[PDB]
């Protein structure tokens, strides 16, 4: 993998160091902590807070029960249609492997090495340029394959 940020603080937030091209793939390895109600990783346009900079792809883990994972969109500040994934892999207490693949109509999602979901393109990915990782999680490393 290319580069790679190993132990960051949360919340993350960085630059994308290349453009996200079909094939791209985005590695994040972590851990979910023992109480933790959700985490997220946000593809955003830009890195504004106020305004609140566009998430192209909001990934959404939630833990309450049996759980799930929540995708969505935000333009302008407002949240698009929820796309919800109950199969969820993931566990508090378990350690996990994220790999995101941009492909030219949507996002893959695979977990664990284990195929999760898709998700289709909302905003172009050419206007992805920042990654963004909040909430309680525990990331070991962040890693990008470009061509
Ligand atoms: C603003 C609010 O409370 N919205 C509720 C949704 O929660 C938000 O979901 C988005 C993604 O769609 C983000 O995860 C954001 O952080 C959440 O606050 C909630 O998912 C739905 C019910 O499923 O209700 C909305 O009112
Ligand atoms: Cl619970």
């Amino acid at each position: 993998l290319q580069n790679i940020i190993y132990n960051p603080v949360i919340p993350f937030v960085g630059t994308i160091p290349d453009q996200l091209d079909p094939g791209t793939l985005i590695v994040i390895r972590g851990h979910v902590p023992s109480d933790a109600d959700r985490f997220q990783v946000d593809l955003q346009n830009g890195s504004s807070v106020k305004p609140r900079a566009d998430v192209a792809f909001h990934f959404n883990p939630r833990f309450k029960r049996a759980g799930c994972i929540v995708c969505n969109t935000l333009i302008n500040e407002k949240w698009g249609r929820e796309e919800i994934t109950y199969d969820t892999p993931f566990k508090r207490e378990k350690s996990f492997e994220i790999v995101i693949m941009v492909l030219k109509d949507k996002f893959q999602v695979a977990v664990n090495g284990k195929h999760t979901l898709l998700y289709g393109h909302r905003i172009g990915p050419e206007k992805i340029d920042t990654l963004g990782i909040y909430g309680k999680v525990n990331i070991h490393s962040i890693g990008f394959s470009f061509s």
